[PDB]
């Protein structure tokens, strides 16, 4: 089954233009100077002005299409892979298709939803479409506006979240090119659903029904219990991932590219690997939910200079709870 | 590329136990006797008591797993493919995994979202995973509770919607078995997004923001404009679908199995094909959104007696606007 031919042909990003410095948030909301950097690992973030999520996604997508040496008309499948919805109906796929000027194109546009790990799962889905020769040039878009959830009474909230979009065009590699996936794995532990969830926003606690509570529209998080899921199941997850590519180990990989919704994953990695192995975006873009991993992938290539033939590792933990990992040659 | 080996190994359904007769709705809400059957094509529907969407999905899934001759522990991927969310976070995949008692299993559980055509797109995604030998035994679950959207001031609304879940287990066929996909196609016309949409429920019109209006949480529908998308693009859609399987035509197919959110698609088909070719569920289960197509697939096999080696056609139009079609040997 592995290795799977797979080429990240183009990458794109959109972030809002206005930088919100942690130092200015601290001055405005009476936090100690340096609090955000120490507690959150966040020095800056970007918040939207009037952008919609589809607008940001389309901007990132256009950059990725240019980067791939393609025109918009060459894309034959669009996958929206964001951490949060723009609206209830339709899904984000058709909305970004419309925003791209492709609304009359017929190009299928769908959503893959694995919460904040949607981008990862979309890559995996796309890899299978490509190798089955179903589609040739697949656009994956992850765009999130988390600044809508900002509560300026709560420092743990309002200093954490940022807005961003990133996108990839994926294709099969050309003859001679080594681009491939060596290993890919997704596991889900739904017993952890209650430790990171928003119980409102759907049928179970519909606003017009009898099951509503005041706390329905807020993220319920139990960090201690989430970590326990990691303690119990991550070692075997990692073991099983690397068994897929026994010829390749972490020493053969230039960059670790994590979903990074908080500094914890980065701190874990920093105790393990040299700093130059780790791709960091939370410092300048904060927690951008579903866009975090693809933002880090963009960073690895467009700032970190990841070269064709070098290898990377995508990794993440997300609400669900799910774990993902992928070892690839760029 | 086609034909693609593909076996619908098991099918399952859950519907609420209490039948709501159109005749009783008409008596209670002062509608003419026979109004629902004439205007909607709906004689009965089922509405939940205390069920959650995950509960119904899990019930349908268990039936499908039994039908496939499997145990729950044999499933290696779960795809939630519903028309509406149970809650905001996490997605429905982990929630149905938990409901099935598989919360500690590690089995990846994700969501594919193409609005009311999610089940179709999940089948397509699953077919590619199966043929790439990534997973062997894939559960697809579509569960929707639309009765939460009921407005008893509006006959066009409250007589239309029903609750239901259906599920499929899909695998590769055994040696000698003819089960396959002859043709599959998805097209999206995002210019039609505004003609069937709910603008609230996400970041664009977040309740705490400045873009809210009173009508945000209601389905905006422009039926005339939706039909125009059909007039312009359906003929070429159908042409392109059947060109994938030039050896197979509609005469070679026993059943047409449509997504059926209203009587219109059924009326179109009834003018074209003998009644015994069409699989109808709206009459007894009403508009069950994302569950409509898989409910009809269940009906085709478990009531219509579709035999292995006979052929069917899945067809649908959904919010987006998207069109789907698949020609398969059962
Ligand atoms: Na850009
Ligand atoms: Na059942």
């Amino acid at each position: 089954v592995f290795p799977l031919p797979f080429k990240i042909a183009g990458l794109g990003r959109y972030v809002p233009a206005d930088v919100v410095l942690s130092s200015d948030l601290e001055k405005k909301y009476d936090l100690p100077p340096g609090w955000c950097v120490e507690k959150q690992g966040i020095r800056e973030r970007r918040w939207v002005k009037d952008e919609t999520a589809s607008f940001m996604g389309a901007e990132a997508a256009k950059e990725a299409v240019r980067d791939a040496g393609l025109k918009l008309e060459d894309i034959d499948l669009i996958i929206n892979a964001s951490g949060s919805p723009e609206q209830a109906v339709p899904d984000g796929g058709p909305l970004v298709q419309r925003e791209l000027g492709l609304g009359r194109s017929g190009v299928p546009s769908i959503t893959v939803n694995a919460s904040c790990l949607s981008f990862f799962v979309a890559l995996d889905v796309a890899a299978n479409y490509l190798n089955m020769r179903r589609y040739k040039r697949i656009l994956i878009v992850s765009s999130d506006i988390s600044s809508v959830a900002l509560d300026f009474r709560k420092p743990e909230n309002f200093t954490l979240f940022g807005d961003a979009a990133a996108a990839a065009v994926v294709t099969l590699p050309e003859p001679g090119e080594k681009s491939c996936i060596h290993a890919s794995q997704v596991r889900t532990y739904g017993y952890g659903a209650e430790f990171s969830m928003v119980p409102g926003g759907g049928s179970r606690r519909h606003p017009n029904g009898k099951n509503t509570t005041p706390e329905d529209n807020y993220l319920h998080m139990n960090g201690a219990e989430l970590l326990k899921i990691g303690f119990e199941y991550l070692p075997r997850f990692n073991e099983a991932l690397w068994k897929q590519c026994p010829d390749i180990t972490i020493k053969d990989c230039r960059y670790v590219i994590p979903h990074q919704p908080s500094r914890v994953v980065l701190d874990y990695l920093s105790l393990t690997y040299p700093d130059d192995k780790l791709v960091r975006i939370i410092d300048r873009f904060a927690n951008c939910i579903g866009a975090s991993m693809p933002m880090a992938l963009y960073e690895a290539v467009k700032v970190g200079g990841l070269r064709r033939g070098e290898r990377g590792v995508l990794t993440g933990t997300g609400s669900g709870v799910s774990f993902v990992g992928m070892v690839f040659t760029y």
